């Protein structure tokens, strides 16, 4: 017997320079249990820090990050903004840094939730340092995977700051953020549910267990899907799944070195022009809502794209098995047998995401690429190069 | 002598079923003067309607639409949210309709600014009708080009409503929204500047005059650009120009029937993975800010993409002539000789947009497509087909 990760051997992976990103993807289930424990242990410290900020009049919370780290905010804020009275917004560091005066005001108390894997993106640091320049009552929750990260080090400055470190193994040394992304997603969801942590702990355990199953059981199915040498991939997800779509679109793009063209949208939104993208070498992936009302729209959109000539292919991903989806799909993946309970549909992204990462990764492996560094020539990088921060 | 539109004859355009979309694009300059006049004549009526709503505690404004009409909000809200105390957000109808309870609350007075060309998108009507179901203090500003539109007709219902009709000629009968988009962009910008209409009228005149010049003078330059049979196009725009990027990306996609793969991003944001898209058959277009601080970042990003091997091509678009940009660019377009004054950089989109529409259109014409209806087979449509609205 010999170890396999994602249908491949540790020796075969090290060969085509791809081991690093492979372990880090399969480690996500443990990382999530690890992440829950971190938030639970910091519960009392986070509760008082968050409730003290929240009482400040005209207060708002901005979840910020660059690239895959920006998509963290997008993947949660629809839910969180609707759960909490206080304004919770996703504004990328790569937007704050070019136009700080559209997003930061002197008389507006602000909590910046900074997300970052390395913490070594210049925008990550310059966003924090612009906030300090412009806002009177500014506070920082730093969610980072890298304690030696530049961003993390600002915990030691004379700022109002909380350093919430992800697990050490979550500083993905591979090009693509995997467990860096997902732990930071889960963390944003748990930190406004300190109310309900014990009962949500039961959910995270279920998500982790079915996650381990995604990584073993969906390998063969994924391998037949990649074999089609798809030259385009579309990811569709409504509301919180929109964020998951942006990241899923990004990882398969990143890891193929721009050999597979990507596009992301919502299902309803897809019809209004973007759909034009569908050629015969296109895969369409659609993530399904458990919200019964929102789901209805996803059925109809699935039926429509599966029907429209062209032999092109659609993979449907649902939390529970569904005859109606399976009989209107090229490829089908279900996370569980029967619908499991969750605080909100934002929580479905974790098990959904895995599959996206696997398609991303397996495409890279099968196209001849080295997933750990799909751009060895360095046009794009793990840590962003050539970003000059300019004078305030 | 014989009439030419966009380098082509009215007889040559009618041949390859493309006249409709061509006139409508070249009419935008007049439409804008027409749109200014409409807002000026309704000034007193709009001022009291907007200030009466604005006084309501916990009030927010949501600019909504589907597809190209959603991008209207995206193209203005960065500016408008930063100008006004009251929350101004872009939330697409194609998001409200799947998850109304993330975006509408009983105790939260809400003004829905509905944008739509035809007003015949089912989502446009269902968004308004969900708002009525859920919100106590709900008001509607309907900005539509189609007085016979389904959306327009709701002006006659027992709702709090203001029907702000665009000009009649702005109900683009062509597939692609051109003057429908741009008049609705300008309208959202003028309606929160009723303060300053006379002095902004001088700006709109300048924008219209240089717009007529874009459509005549940039034709030859655009024609050489299309000749490269680009198989990918990237549009980069920061803040308000992000919206312009989404629409510019969409129109060249729409009009080629998904023969030219598109992607949109901000310049700073582009580096963090999405950039992977750059192959040798890619055009990168970058819209420039006049904000001196924000512009600095766009210089550096331009230098970087123009440098990186691959012979692929980058077209830079600036409001004023700039030696530094021209010497770091394959193709260059300038709107004016010297920097003109504007209330905010959101106003630069109008003259910028034209060029995008021209590239979109000319690609369609030169690829053999009929731009009036680039999907005659009806996979995508002018008015959205197969949208079922489900039971509340």
């Amino acid at each position: 017997g010999m170890k396999n990760l994602l249908g491949y051997s540790e020796d075969y992976l090290k060969e085509r320079k791809g081991y690093i990103t492979a372990k880090e993807i399969c480690n996500q289930p443990k990382l999530w249990r690890e992440t829950y424990e971190i938030i639970l242990s910091q519960r009392e410290k986070l509760k008082s820090f968050l409730d003290n900020f929240a009482k400040k009049p005209n207060a708002k919370i901005v979840i910020t990050g660059a690239g895959s780290s920006a998509f963290v905010g997008n993947s949660v804020v629809s839910y969180l903004n609707a759960k909490e009275n206080i304004k919770i917004e996703a504004i990328a560091t790569t937007d704050i840094v070019s136009h700080p005066f559209y997003y930061l005001k002197k008389d507006e108390p602000t909590l910046l939730i900074s997300c970052a894997r390395s913490g070594n993106s210049p925008e990550s640091t310059a966003a924090v340092t612009l906030a300090e320049k412009i806002v009177d009552d500014i506070s920082h929750l730093i969610i980072t995977c890298n304690s030696e990260g530049k961003l993390a080090l600002h915990a030691k400055r004379n700022y109002n700051s909380f350093l919430l470190l992800m697990p050490e193994e979550s500083n993905d040394k591979g090009f693509a953020m995997t467990g860096s992304f997902s732990t930071m997603l889960l963390s944003c969801l748990l930190i406004f549910n300190l109310d309900k942590l014990e009962s949500i702990g039961k959910q995270i355990e279920s998500i982790s267990m079915q996650g381990e199953k995604v990584l073993v059981n969906n390998v063969e199915l994924m391998k037949k899907i990649v074999g089609e040498k798809f030259k385009r991939t579309v990811y569709l997800g409504a509301a919180n799944a929109f964020g998951l779509a942006k990241e899923s679109a990004l990882k398969v793009l990143e890891l193929t070195a721009g050999k597979i063209a990507t596009l992301y949208d919502t299902p309803l939104g897809f019809r209004h022009g973007p759909k034009s993208i569908i050629d015969d070498e296109t895969l369409i992936v659609i993530f399904f809502s458990n919200d019964t009302y929102a789901r209805e729209y996803e059925y109809d959109l699935l039926k429509e794209v599966y029907s429209q000539n062209g032999n092109h292919k659609v993979l449907a991903i649902s939390e529970y098995e569904d005859k109606l989806i399976e009989d209107n799909s090229d490829y089908f993946i279900a996370i569980n047998k029967e619908e499991q309970e969750y605080e909100d549909d934002s929580f479905l992204s974790l098990d959904y995401l895995l599959n996206a990462q696997m398609y991303a990764f397996i495409n890279s492996m099968e196209l001849g690429i080295g997933p750990d560094n799909p751009c060895p020539t360095g046009e794009v990088n793990r840590v962003v190069k050539g970003v000059i921060i300019h004078d305030y």
